């Protein structure tokens, strides 16, 4: 039936600032909570604010070297640390801009707020929309990402699960977390991306785990133009298969937004029906779940997706007319909650994605 839902956010998250022409708009989030305050959704859901997140947390993945060098590192102390922002992948993508270590431990904080609420069962649902930093790597910053929340989410939740599944369904390949977990069967990492002359490179769907975790990273390579048709004719029976092998005790869900139709780094034709059906499909399981932003660079459309998907955690139907809200002028000229697909030529055919789908069940069966 419905599901207790909390939701973690603060109100600083916004400010933080990549810089000028940088696509990472943090303002997004508070787009987002603004619009889900407005359609009355904090009736239905506790509203928490994470806590800041400490080194000693961020350390139970991340290497002492890498969260100092994230503690200190400043814009107005660049030119001393030239040497260690190449080492840890810090100054082009993922620049240095003011309260970026406060930007980290927000970020985490609700991540691994969430996962204590779930394994205390105080909780169905933990959402953080916040979250969702797939690319950061141990000792490493990496497509805008600087502190990995959902490896550490992970950690928190294996504390009191045998077995956790992390479900991506971001445009990119999540391969901060598939790295993180790739010699262990106690997380099962489920990615679909476009692959191909694209960002990061990895998740070719033969990069199947290693050792102990041989058959526990599963890999669903895509290319342009993939639409909810597409997507939902492999999405249910891939994670209905995963749930059936893999016997998960509790589920994080990546559900980063560059995925949509119209994203300004994304090649992708989802809407945001056809993304939130991914949502739909893994609360049927009836699993702790973890819920966790990402990727989305056309923040209307992010916003959008996000009241959606709190929306879809709920079982509360809103209506498509959007209610007013302090980013009103940004919804338009149609100022409604879903999203039309573009004329976009879909390059996965029919055949491609039901013999991926076969190739990653040969796979499955491989499991005990
Ligand atoms: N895939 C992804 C997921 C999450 C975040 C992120 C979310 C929240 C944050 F606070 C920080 C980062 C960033 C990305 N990066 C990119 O989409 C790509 C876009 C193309 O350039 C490379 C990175
Ligand atoms: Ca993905
Ligand atoms: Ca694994
Ligand atoms: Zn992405």
């Amino acid at each position: 039936g419905k599901k207790k839902v909390c939701y973690y956010y603060d109100g600083d998250i916004g400010n933080y600032y990549y810089g000028q022409g940088h696509p990472m708009k943090p303002h997004r989030i508070r787009m987002t909570h603004n619009l889900l305050l407005n359609y009355g959704l904090y009736r239905k859901m506790e509203i928490y604010r994470p806590h800041k997140a400490t080194a000693e947390e961020m350390t139970k993945y991340h290497s002492d070297e890498y969260i100092k060098f994230l503690r200190s590192i400043r814009p107005d102390n660049m030119s001393e640390y030239s040497k260690q922002m190449q080492r840890f992948n810090v100054g082009e993508d993922c620049p240095v801009f003011d309260g970026l270590f406060e930007f980290c431990q927000l970020s985490t904080g609700g991540s691994v707020a969430g996962a204590v609420k779930l394994n205390r069962q105080q909780t169905d649902m933990a959402v953080n929309w916040a979250g969702g930093l797939h690319h950061a790597k141990k000792s490493e910053a990496s497509g805008f990402c600087y502190v990995n929340d959902i490896v550490l989410a992970i950690l928190e939740l294996l504390k009191y699960h045998q077995r956790v599944l992390y479900i991506d369904i971001d445009i990119h390949h999540g391969d901060g977390v598939e790295e993180a977990f790739y010699t262990t069967d106690r997380v099962m990492t489920v990615s679909f991306h476009k692959y191909g002359e694209y960002f990061p490179g990895t998740g070719d769907l033969r990069d199947i785990g290693a050792g102990k975790g041989k058959y526990y990273a599963v890999n669903f390579p895509m290319r342009d133009g993939i639409d909810d048709e597409s997507y939902g004719q492999i999405f249910k029976p891939i994670i209905s298969k995963v749930m059936e092998m893999y016997q998960p005790s509790a589920v994080v869900l990546q559900c980063g937004a560059d995925s949509l139709s119209g994203d300004r780094l994304g090649c992708f034709n989802l809407t945001v029906k056809g993304h939130a059906k991914c949502v739909e499909v893994v609360k049927t399981f009836n699993l702790p779940l973890l819920m966790l932003g990402g990727g989305g660079y056309t923040i209307r459309n992010v916003a959008r997706c996000w009241t959606y998907e709190t929306a879809v955690a709920l079982d509360c139907e809103i209506p498509n007319e959007l209610p007013y809200n302090d980013y009103f002028e940004y919804f338009g000229p149609d100022f409604k909650l879903h999203i039309s697909p573009s004329n976009m030529t879909n390059q996965n055919t029919p055949e491609y994605m039901e013999k991926i789908k076969q190739r990653l069940f040969e796979n499955l069966r491989m499991l005990p």
